[PDB]
């Protein structure tokens, strides 16, 4: 066959060759001699990238070539030169952050990547407005739980100047509190957050799903700490179809999937500032956040509820609690009118993702391990599809933790 | 150049110093990974692949150096000097089998492999004389249920000739029969194996479980038909602890995954027939087996006696059926009494193959997206720790198909 990989689907029986791979300018974890692919975390170099970009644009709106593609990258070597960096055109930005989305091997939610909410924010001047511009992004985005994707751009790093951070990992987060017997209240995954806004003087709360404020940091400056409005940060009390004592547990969720620590980079330009958010997939709450041993960790808790076996493993209590408390976050966004996709529904248009960029790039860059969900794996067409992961620009990246 | 490979449920951290000892090539190259990619595409080296196989051996008896060692491997030399080949001894054979099992990245069950009875057929001659073996092989294997992990070893690949094979992909297979319907009554899986005994000989009967005859092939020779006398077969009715209905769908599963296609290399030297067998693991059958659209696919059918609400996906009945199946085949196999493990117990005892192996060799090669099973991903502690794939020898392989 062809010199490139090849690409078989299991369950249907259907092949395909990936073309798209040959762009890939960024090495990643991989040798001949051994796969790292499960691992989570894995000047003139600048003109390069940037011309790189103008030319993805420039194909992109069919002008590949012409006077104004050879102008613009004219233009682009005049700024870099006299400055060291160079700036995106209004549109060069919505279609960069879009690319960044599109190529992003660990989302699913691809299929959406074309309808997208742009907000340039490279106006932005100090910590107070980051805030606004904030609190703007979640009323927008939330759209009172007929959710809305979108990204605002803050401005990008330069040389030797302070960088523009939001220093929460997500907009929306539940605290998580350090107990004197050794104990977490709250979510587990947010402790080290936690205890830096109590430090920058945050009053902590008491619960178990106390709403973090917001360690903003514009360049040069400490961080300054915001607390948003209770009634931006829409929620959805969990409840049970079936199961009447469920509600009593005094669960709950976010709508507002928002990631905020991700490095933007386009064309060579980082954006160390630049917040998305999109809607949930059922899982993400159900079957992570609720019951990863080191999260929340409710199964052993609703299992004995639901009355089962705990004492032995053959019982498959676990499984059968982490069902319900996925069909218990299903239920109960759908119930609130709050935009979920369960994890059939978005892995069959994941699957409908990869046919339509197969004929438009010849390939779509996916990880896998990370596609596939976390309960009912094999349930969900994706599988049963082998996947080729590499690296495009423009990219999302994670960055060190500016602390 | 050592990976370092982290759980993100424990924050523990190892780092790997065996995949160093790595002389293949798997597929990935740092421009791009191919972890998930199910099969890949692909005198002086036998000397040195023996050799270094050999040197393993008495280092693995403690005699490294010694007088039998030193003498040994002069054998070796002497033997493919004249020869262009060379044989094993019967210890020697036993140290790689267990070994390549050991190696096996692919095989979550690898805290056994210290337990493993060695058959030596390397003096078969006949198809015939096979289908003593296989027979005797699967008498032992089996136990009256209590099951004991085997492998039995048919002659070496030799350049002058063709391969000792099994046509079977394992020992155990129920027909697929084709049928004027586009429709497959049967096993899906082995409808192209149904159709080749079919013409070799075979009366077929019709049913869904229709265990199917033996392919046995000698050098050179046409394949010949052996059936498997019934009662040697071990095999399950299914049925279910709350839902009385269940038993009534007539499923049924063999006890033995016996694994009759793959090829077994030691010390450069190649092992085209070499079943071998354990026990199952229950996912493989109530997930993989019965609920794979490709296969049995029972999921609809189950869920509608459950009387679930088939017409939409966020009814979760896809799961809440694939649970009851797995629960299913765990009861069945308890209440018969035959050997089987779920995806709890033995993703937990993995993670202490890992640990065992990581004091005593200083890794472990393991395929993430095989080890994690096909439910309840995140809900197994293997899910959550990182891996290092890789090609050790001895070492299974993939070949071709005979015919
Ligand atoms: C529209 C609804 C969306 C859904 C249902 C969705 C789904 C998902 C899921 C389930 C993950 C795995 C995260 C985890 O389990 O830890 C993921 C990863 C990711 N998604 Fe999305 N996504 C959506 C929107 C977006 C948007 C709007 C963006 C960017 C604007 C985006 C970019 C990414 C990136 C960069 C990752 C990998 C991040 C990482 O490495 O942690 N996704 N997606
Ligand atoms: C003893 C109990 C065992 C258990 C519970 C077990 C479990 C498993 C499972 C669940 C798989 C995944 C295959 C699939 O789902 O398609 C697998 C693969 C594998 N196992 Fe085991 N295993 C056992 C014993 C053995 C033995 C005795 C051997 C060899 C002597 C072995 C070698 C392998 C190999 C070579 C693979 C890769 C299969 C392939 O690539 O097609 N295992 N094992
Ligand atoms: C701190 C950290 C570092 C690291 N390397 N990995 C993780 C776990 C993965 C993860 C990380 C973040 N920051 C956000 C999500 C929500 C995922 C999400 C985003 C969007 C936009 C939509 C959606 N449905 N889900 C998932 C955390
Ligand atoms: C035909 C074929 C080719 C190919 N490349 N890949 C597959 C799927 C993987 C597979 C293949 C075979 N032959 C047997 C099993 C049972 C796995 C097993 C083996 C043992 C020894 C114990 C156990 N519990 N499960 C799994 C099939
Ligand atoms: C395409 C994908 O890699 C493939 O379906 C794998 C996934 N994980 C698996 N895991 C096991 N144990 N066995 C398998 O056959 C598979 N199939
Ligand atoms: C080590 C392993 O790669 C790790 O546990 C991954 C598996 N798949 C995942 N998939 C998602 N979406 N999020 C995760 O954190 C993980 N964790
Ligand atoms: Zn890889």
């Amino acid at each position: 066959g062809p010199k490139f990989p090849r690409v078989k689907n299991w369950e249907l029986g259907s092949i395909t060759y990936d073309t798209l791979c040959a762009q890939s300018q960024q090495d990643g974890p991989c040798t001949p001699r051994r796969c790292l692919g499960s691992l989570v975390l894995p000047a003139e170099q600048l003109l390069s990238q940037a011309r790189d970009f103008i030319n993805q644009y420039y194909s992109s709106i069919k002008r590949s070539g012409s006077q104004a593609h050879e102008e613009r990258l004219q233009e682009v070597e005049a700024e870099v030169a006299s400055t060291g960096t160079y700036h995106l055109r209004e549109s060069e930005l919505v279609f960069g952050a879009k690319q960044a989305w599109r190529n992003a091997p660990r989302c699913v939610g691809r299929i959406q990547w074309g309808k997208l909410q742009v907000f340039d924010a490279r106006d932005c001047s100090s910590a107070q407005e980051m805030f606004t511009y904030i609190c703007n992004h979640i009323k927008y985005a939330t759209n009172r739980g007929n959710l809305r994707s979108a990204i605002t751009v803050f401005p990008q790093r330069a040389p030797g100047r302070g960088d523009f951070r939001i220093w929460n990992s997500q907009l929306v987060r539940y605290a998580g509190y350090r107990q004197q017997d050794g104990s977490v209240r709250g979510d587990p995954a947010n402790v080290e957050i936690t205890e830096l806004c109590i430090q920058h003087g945050w009053t902590p709360g008491n619960g178990r799903f106390d709403v973090l404020p917001l360690l903003l940091q514009a360049p040069d400056e400490a961080p300054e700490l915001f607390v948003l409005p209770p009634e931006l940060v829409l929620e959805v009390p969990l409840e049970h179809p079936t199961l009447e004592w469920f509600a009593a547990l005094g669960l709950r969720w976010y709508a507002l999937p928002a990631v905020s620590n991700m490095l933007l980079e386009i064309g060579g330009l980082e954006f160390s500032a630049a917040p998305f958010s999109g809607w949930y997939m059922s899982t993400e709450i159900g079957t992570r956040n609720l019951c990863d041993p080191h999260r929340y960790n409710i199964l052993e808790d609703v299992a004995v509820c639901m009355d089962l076996d705990t004492r032995t493993t053959s019982s498959l209590w676990k499984d059968k609690a982490a069902v319900e408390i996925n069909l218990a976050v299903l239920h109960s966004f759908q119930l609130a009118k709050v935009t979920i996709v369960d994890h059939h529904a978005a892995t069959v248009s994941f699957m409908k993702h990869l046919d339509n960029e197969q004929k438009a790039r010849g390939g779509c860059p996916a990880d896998w391990a990370w596609i596939v969900p976390p309960i009912s794996g094999s349930l969900t067409p994706v599988f049963h599809q082998e996947m080729v992961n590499y690296i495009l620009s423009p990219a999302f990246r994670y960055q060190p933790d500016p602390w």
